[PDB]
C-alpha cells in the first residue's frame, strides 16, 4: 500500500455513541453503525482531528483519547468539565506532531504510535462501566515512511473477553500468505493478560518492524499487557511457516481455556486453508 | 540543557528507620523528619555513597537498594548478617560504575537509571511488614550529559495506595509549563499496575526521552509495572497540550475508582490553572 | 566465545512421561526426563527434526515459540498435531538468519530466548501439562553472539521455580567472574517481577548491550506472565564480588511462600564468604 505521507490535513469525522445489542455501547461513524471495537481512527503526524460526538444514550459520556496533543477542553472527564450530556453534542480536537531538536538540543518525541480511545464518565469518573461495555477503539498515528499493511485488525482484551465478544467466538480474521498484515492490540479492565500469535513474531517496538541490522529491539511472540495498554505490531502472513489456522489467544492458562481464543486464518493463494477442520474450535 | 556531571565523589549520608504515626513506619534524612517515600538520594555513574543507617524501631530493619554496585556484607538481608537490631546502627556503601567496555572486549552497562531502596527484614524476610508500612525510597544516577530537571516527583503504587496515603488523596504535583518535570515511578507490593498521564507521554527507555531520530525505543503514556519495578521520565510540562490539571492514575480500572489518582496541577504562567478550582 | 552462522539439519528424539512423585517432563532418553526439559540450542539457520514420543497414557504434543514450524508441527489437537498415547512423531523446526526483503522491509531473526511446552494435556492449551512440568528451554543464536560459561533455566511456574517444592531453590553455582547465562520463563496464571540481588541486566534480546548507542534500559527486576521467555549474561559476582546472591520474585506474598532460590558465587578458591545455610 505504499508508505505513509507527510501529515498537516485538519481531518474531521462524526462519531456517536449508541446503544448496541445486549446492553452494550459502542462508537459508530453513523447511527446505528456503532461496533466494538470503535471505528479505527488513522492519522499522520502533524494532522489535526475534530471529532463532532452526539450522545444517544441515556447517561452522560465522554471521548478520551491516549498519546495525541489534546487541551484540557478535550479532556473527556468530569474533572474538566468535557464529557457529554444525554442528547448532548459536543466537539472534541485532537492534534499530532512530529519529532525534532528541541532548543536544549534534545528531542521531542513526535505522536506516532498504536493508541485508543475509551469513555471516562460511563459507571465511573474513570470509564469503569462503559469500557466494558465496548465504548472503545484504535486509533493509529503514523509518521512519514511508514509501511503501511494490507489489512489492520484490532484484538482488544477487555477483561476476559476479546472485543467483547462470547468466549470462543474469536474473532477471527483471514489473510493469505505474504500479505501485510497489521494487528493492533488494546486492553482495558481488571486484569491482566499475555498476548500470543502461533507461528509469527514481531519486534518489542513502535512499529513491530526491526528499522534494521541495528535495531535492538527484542523480538518476541508474546507480550503481557495490562489496562489501557496498546501496541501494535505488522507481519508477514505465513512469512517462514505458510497456510493454516494459527491461532492467536490470551497465554495466561484460565484465560485460554474460558475462551480468549481467536484464529488467523492465513490462506494459500487460492483461498483455501490446508487441514482447517473448521470443527477443530 | 544543563546536564549532569561525570561521577567518583566518595559521599556521605545519615539515614533513620522510624516510626510515624498511625502504624506508619518510614526513611528520613535525620530524626523526626521521616516521610513516605524516603529521601530522594541522587549520585552520578561512579560516585561511592557511605549510608550511616540506624535503627530506632523496637524491631529488626534493613537497608537494601536496586541497581546499584554493593558488596554482599551491604545486603541488608538477615539471611547474610546484615540486617539492623533495634537502636542498631551500620553504614551501607553503595557504589557507581560508569558504562564501558570489559575485559571480554563486550559493553558493561552503566550503574545509570531510576533506581529504589527499601526494607528486607520487617514482618518477614523479604520486608513484607517493612515494606507496606513505608520503609521505601528513590534513587537515581545519573549519567553524563543526561538532561537535567527542574523538579523531580516520587509516585510509588505500593499494592492500592499511592506513597501509604489514604484513598483518594493524590498525591498532586505542580509544575509550570515549560518546566522540566521529572517524574519517579515505582511500585510495590503484591499486585501488577499500569501506570498513566493525561497529556503527556514519554520513552520507555532509561531517560523517558528519546536520544534522536534513531532511537526505536516505543513511545507510551500508559506502562504496566509490578513489584519493585522502577522507572522514569523527563517531560516537558503542558507541552503541546496546555495548563490544566494533569490526571495520573493507575489505569486498572477498580484501582483508579478506589483512589489511585492524583491531579497534575499545571500552571500558565501567573500562577493559575485554567478550569481548576485550587 | 563466539556463536556461528547456522545450516544444520538437526536431530533429536524427544521423550513424554511421567517423572516419580506424579509429575510430567521431557527428556532426551527414557527415565531421564526433567523439569524444566532439556535445552534446546540452535544457530539462526538451522533445522531441528523433533523424534517425540508419549510414553503417557494421555494425548501429549510438542508446540514451540518464536521458531519456523509448519502448521503440521503446530503440536495442538487442533490441528491434528497432537500424539496419541504410545506414538511417535517428528516435529520440524525450522529458523532464519535476519535479512532485507523485496519489500525493502528488514526481516526479524529467530534468534531468541524460547521455549517449549505441551499443548494438549488437562485442556486444549495443555493447562494441565504446563502445571505438572511439560516445558523447557530453546536457544536461538544469531551468528557471532557471546557463548557463556553456564546457562541455568529459571521456570516461574505458577507459585513454583521449576516445579519445585516451596524454598527449595534452585540455587545455581558460579565462579566470580565466570560469564553466566539465565534463560528465565514463566508459565501459568499469576504474573510476577523476577529479580535478582548483586546484578542487572538489559532489557533488550540478548540481555547485553551492544556499546554506548544501545538505548536498552538496564534493569534487574522484571514483570513477567504465562508464557514470557527471555534470557541475559551477567559477569559473575561483577562490581559486587562473592556471595549468597538471592533471586526472587518480587511479588512479596511470592518471595515469602518460596519462590526464592540463590546465585552461589564462590571465590576461586571455591569459598562464598559468610555463607551458612
Ligand atoms: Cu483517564
Ligand atoms: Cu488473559
Ligand atoms: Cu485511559
Ligand atoms: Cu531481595
Ligand atoms: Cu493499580
Ligand atoms: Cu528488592
Ligand atoms: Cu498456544
Ligand atoms: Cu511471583
Ligand atoms: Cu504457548
Ligand atoms: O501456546
Amino acid at each position: 500500500a505504499g508508505a505513509a505521507p507527510a501529515g498537516g490535513e485538519v481531518r474531521r469525522v462524526t462519531l456517536y455513541a449508541e446503544r448496541l445489542a445486549g446492553g452494550q455501547l459502542g462508537y459508530g461513524l453513523e447511527k446505528g453503525k456503532a461496533s466494538i471495537p470503535g471505528p479505527l481512527i488513522e492519522l499522520n503526524e502533524g494532522d489535526t482531528l475534530h471529532v463532532e460526538f452526539e450522545n444517544t444514550l441515556d447517561v452522560p459520556v465522554s471521548l478520551h483519547v491516549h498519546g495525541l496533543d489534546y487541551e484540557i477542553s478535550s479532556d473527556g472527564t468530569k474533572q474538566n468539565k468535557s464529557h457529554v450530556e444525554p442528547g448532548g453534542t459536543r466537539t472534541y480536537t485532537w492534534r499530532t506532531h512530529e519529532p525534532g531538536r528541541r532548543a536544549d538540543g534534545t528531542w521531542r518525541a513526535g505522536s506516532a504510535g498504536y493508541w485508543h480511545y475509551h469513555d471516562h464518565v460511563v459507571g465511573t469518573e474513570h470509564g469503569t462501566g462503559g469500557i466494558r461495555n465496548g465504548l472503545y477503539g484504535p486509533v493509529i498515528v503514523r509518521r512519514k515512511g511508514d509501511v503501511l499493511p494490507d489489512a489492520t485488525h484490532t484484538i482488544v482484551f477487555n477483561d476476559m473477553t476479546i472485543n467483547n465478544r462470547p468466549a470462543h467466538t474469536g474473532p477471527n480474521f483471514e489473510a493469505t500468505v505474504g500479505d501485510r498484515v497489521e494487528i493492533v492490540m488494546i486492553t482495558h479492565g481488571e486484569y491482566y493478560h499475555t498476548f500470543h500469535m502461533h507461528g509469527h513474531r514481531w519486534a518489542d517496538n513502535r512499529t513491530g518492524m526491526l528499522t534494521g541490522p541495528d535495531d535492538p529491539s527484542q523480538v518476541i511472540d508474546n507480550k503481557i499487557c495490562g489496562p489501557a495498554d496498546s501496541f501494535g505490531f505488522q507481519i508477514i502472513a505465513g512469512e517462514g511457516v505458510g497456510a493454516g489456522a494459527w491461532m492467536y489467544h490470551c497465554h495466561v492458562q484460565s484465560h485460554s481455556d474460558m475462551g480468549m481464543v481467536g484464529l488467523f486464518l492465513v490462506k494459500k493463494p487460492d483461498g483455501t486453508i490446508p487441514g482447517y477442520d473448521p470443527q477443530e474450535h
